[PDB]
């Protein structure tokens, strides 16, 4: 059991299972994959769809006729399998020209080229039916303080995203943008390093309604942050347009382990939250089968992503549906948390002696929150030890 | 030299130099300080002002006549010294009643009390002439996933800050709020953990213009983030209402070292940025003289805060004024970074073959950024080795 | 099920369930516990024993007759319950006198007093039948570079532990020492910050056979290290004299969550390793029920420690006993890892053309390690989803 | 001024200035350097010598006649410049064959090949006159718990280093080994992750006198550890055979910034310690000019390494020579720290009522350590603000 169906809306980047295993200290351990083969293998595993960087689908420098042929072949594999392309993105990090950034490169000519490169792939994403266009500004940032005036850079980042929003509007496209934060790597510090920074930035754009976030499990964890908390704030803001699922073991390089690996309990609380909130977007895995693996290991790792989600979905749902858990939630006053503090209004609060003059703070203080009992119920449910 | 004047607008919390040295593993190493004595000693050192939590100035549980006497004495020390009170805040973390939070406590009665406690001290802050009212929600958060629905909690946080904004408006007060992020400690994860999260949250409040951030050097660093970058985004947003200066050595407990200790180069880039941006608010130190110290060490540590700022101010200004640095900034294209990418507009960008069709990416790529030469000029300036 | 028995050798410090909830930002949330009550409650939960700091059992400053009475009462609770005292330790961190350390305090008189304090409690530990005497040098370290010459300090640390070893030898005691590393907190950096540093240090003592390590889950994790790896090296060295079990969520302050909380998968691999290696010492919990909790929460949290160990023990054993797992381990060549590289000796290795001249590196490289399939089997076993 | 001379014994790896700028997200930004050119440029900058991996000097797969020619040319550049080769090492991480390790690869045939590869380059290192042979087991470790039995792996690591020690002994070579710890990257966790673990491991080898450590600034910092403390323990053990100098900004990927960048104050305390201890080995930089740079930036960055050391050497020496600093060190009792705790012996300590019975702990406690005043003197000296 825990067999995925395309109805689970599990998606994978071409660059995930297609990662050849090059890391900063070693050569490739696997040959390149034909995107057509990935589409087929992923479909067989129960995937709903795939995603791509322009340069994953179409090799850098391709001529227009090479371009069409790559696209034609990919389109046939999609038609052959029933697979979808719900999201696409631009590679503004691999080519040396982007060594100081794309949209916030100090060189003006590079920023212009980065926008043109982007715009080109948005048209293709729309043609393949993508609803979301991701941006991961991996090269936007610095290793040293003087190299990047961040206020100027944010000015340039806003300029770029506003122009993209003008473009999609002018073309009548329904696609929306999702900004993917990362705190560092490959730059020493990257701009908009967390969900928070991305969310705040978007509120300064000309048409904020066109932009949301694409948070990645591992990236927030690289800042030691609580990824379920960040997702909750994103949901609260109405800005969870897409998500990247994977695993990460602490504050270190971006590991991109399969989903469920890494911080297992955070994975549980994440699935709990996504299902509870009714998140309806793709369940996208941005991961890398470890370079220790051969192609059988690649597909095993991809299957594991999906499996682990489905297992965690079952355990979270059983947790929430358990009457003993519902009673614990009441004992911990989660029901009170959801009630307004002062629907009676400011003046009635000021006039309420039960809120200050006659508040027994010592009796309130004495009330245990019973959070450990609640958390052991969650643990027992996660491990199937009820 | 590097003698501070009250015109430098250096301020200190009563709780900084007054910290008795209790930590989670040890008892107090210093006696409590009378706020009157701190005002006097700080004034002698060249401080401009002091700040306070309600419970620092007035002991918890004080009767109204004890309250007035505490206030009267403090007011006399201010009058005696010419010291100001530019900021104040509420203690919503020490009393056991706040063990699950103030504004986002699961218990509704506690949330109400937290608002009343806050409102009371805002009136006093206004009387003492404070322009900024800080909120550090140190207890807002969780140790376990089930204990806190973060969407409900953010609903309650918004409710609380909106009511405070309604209150100050109804009283015609000119004071503004500054939210102070911290990613963890004392809660396992704290809500609005970074400048980003705080900035984004504020855009959801009813009158966002009333709220900014009070970022703390050490807190952002506890998330491994670049504090000068975060300050830049805060400035970019127009939301740097206040700042907390101190030192931190990496991702660990909140150390609250004196300013300049910790990450020395980040301190330099921070001062560079504050002075360059014309930040005009207090230069506030939220720090703790290490508990190894006696009272002479306390005042030495406080003096060091101010000294280090002034030294770093001198070095940053010399860096920026150096013609050789100005030429390096041009060689690294910082001048281009400040120019709009495409003031010519979207269509002209789309029509510009120099931006794509005829862009020589390999020539662009070949251009070194010369950032290391620039950074060694900054290093030489910092260390006075030019 | 997953009911502990005293035969599981689960032990708890008096200071764990007795922690009143004081943290650096808040007052106590629970009253002090009588050690007699803790012994009784723990026994009821299935604990095997308790541990203590001198100052937990006997209040600082107690007179000899107060001392005897405290001891007499404790001894009656042990007799009443069948509970044991397998380990004890000294408090060289709470009293202000230890603000710069115990054994490595800059003040010579303090170092002498720290040794006398220690020696006194070793005699009591022996009387109560302890086999292990722990040392956690929480105050040994620095916040600044000039304050502590580390070579001099290590000289003093060696001097102290050698004198303790001379003492126990001179008294014919069979007790052994276990050094407990912590990388920071409460000092900015603490000496012997990891298992590694402790292990290396011990090899410089006069009678190294008398000293091992007492690693703590959360402490190594505070350095972002892999606690199962560290335990393995400790076991490899023959130096795992004791262990502290708890949970920690990343690189931050010492959280001391209940065992199984924090990094759940690391807890699984840890239990796997302890059981597989035949670790026969106490399963000791150094934890803190969160200060959100009342006394019912304290005992629930303590029960959870034990429960989670037993659940993880069952899953690890089923993993290792699973024939499909045994085949995967062979496919991943774990059997080869356990074979000597070159039992044939150096010259035969040099003479073996299969090892270099005629080694097909490309064929070797092409062999996938099949580690992901193995790890998903471990995941399925952990979550009971086989 | 701050002009290096070859007498400063500054050395650089061929792979540092020769790094082409490939990172996990981007292609090379600089062409490959001929080792002959690096030798020449480095010599011009004031370098004393260079170091190499076998595969840096001789391309993988080179035939014996290609080998000789590469070596001949390199030897001519050394002769031409007066440059030395004090250290060499083996590349056991780049080739896919090493994807699960060299000495601790699960595959036995790979471990054998890794030893042969190593032995071959030791003979060449000796011929070029190297005194130290470094080992960085970057691939030794795991991403998942079941993939690597660490006790078996350490057995294999010991086997490998013992065989290497047998080899150099059998050849009468005077070269010594230096193990270079790294906590993670490229493996999820790496074996012997810190100086501590390496030091402890060495004490289990057959001829421990042949092995020391080669600690790297950035690597220890990747574990949030205090690199000057670790170096002190290495020196204390007599095991600082070599060192790698660079910069790192916190717990993240291995940045390999130029020395002095990163944690500037740690760089100061490090230089203070090396000079104070009389470290006489190479001052080796294992760094990477950021990929933003062209070749002029590469040489600027390399020059900066040397400059920053010399500036920090001058400031540390002035700190220590300052009579006001010497008085502060006495006020902080650093002189007492260096005195034995109890040269009078155990019995006299037990008999000394001044050490316990009549020790005034409250008076001792009341004595401030004056560490902040001392640290601001160090700060003033570092910044040239005395
Ligand atoms: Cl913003
Ligand atoms: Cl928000
Ligand atoms: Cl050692
Ligand atoms: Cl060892
Ligand atoms: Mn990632
Ligand atoms: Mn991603
Ligand atoms: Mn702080
Ligand atoms: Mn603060
Ligand atoms: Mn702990
Ligand atoms: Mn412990
Ligand atoms: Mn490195
Ligand atoms: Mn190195």
């Amino acid at each position: 059991n825990y067999q995925p169906t395309p109805e689970d809306r599990f998606t994978f980047g071409l660059w995930t299972v297609g990662w050849q295993g090059r890391d900063p200290f070693g050569d490739a351990t696997r040959r390149a994959l034909d995107p057509v083969e990935s589409v087929r293998r992923l479909a067989e595993l129960g995937a709903h769809g795939v995603t791509f960087h322009d340069d994953d689908l179409i090799p850098f420098g391709s001529s227009d006729s090479e371009r069409e042929e790559h696209v034609k072949r990919f389109r046939q594999a999609l038609d052959d399998t029933g697979m979808k392309v719900p999201m696409a993105t631009t590679n503004l990090f691999t080519h040396p020209v982007f060594k100081d950034g794309g949209f916030t490169a100090n060189d003006r000519d590079v920023r212009r080229y980065a926008l043109r490169k982007t715009i080109r792939n948005i048209d293709l994403a729309v043609e393949l039916g993508a609803e979301t266009y991701v941006a991961w500004g991996g090269r936007e940032g610095a290793e040293s303080g003087g190299a990047k005036d961040v206020r100027d850079a944010l000015d340039r980042m806003k300029e770029a995203f506003d122009l993209l929003g003008e473009y999609v509007t002018s073309q009548g496209y329904d696609i929306r943008f999702a900004i993917e934060p990362k705190p560092n790597e490959p730059r020493g510090d990257i701009l908009l390093p967390t969900v928070g920074h991305a969310l705040a930035f978007i509120e300064r754009l000309e048409r904020p309604e066109l932009y949301g976030v694409n948070p990645e499990v591992g990236h927030e964890q690289m800042a030691g942050l609580n990824f379920p908390h960040g997702i909750a704030q994103a949901l609260w803001a109405g800005k969870l347009f897409h998500i990247d699922l994977n695993g990460q073991n602490g504050i270190k390089y971006d590991q991109d382990l399969r989903f469920g690996a890494g911080d297992l309990r955070a994975a549980f609380w994440l699935v709990d939250l996504l299902e509870s909130a009714g998140y309806s977007g793709p369940r996208h895995f941005d991961f890398k089968p470890p370079r220790t693996e051969d192609f059988d290991g690649v597909w095993a790792s991809a299957a594991g992503c999906m499996r682990n989600y489905l297992i965690l979905k079952e355990r979270a749902a059983a947790f929430r549906a358990d009457p003993e858990v519902q009673e614990a939630l009441r004992a911990s006053r989660l029901d009170e948390l959801a009630r307004p503090t002062a629907a009676d209004g400011l003046q009635a609060l000021l006039d309420d002696r039960s809120a200050f003059e006659e508040f027994d703070v010592d009796a309130a203080a004495a009330r245990g929150m019973a959070f450990e009992r609640l958390d052991q119920l969650a643990m027992d449910h996660l491990l199937g030890a009820r």
